[PDB]
């Protein structure tokens, strides 16, 4: 799982 795999602009 992991919807959130934007680790840039968090």
């Amino acid at each position: 799982r992991g919807p959130g795999r934007a680790f840039v602009t968090i």
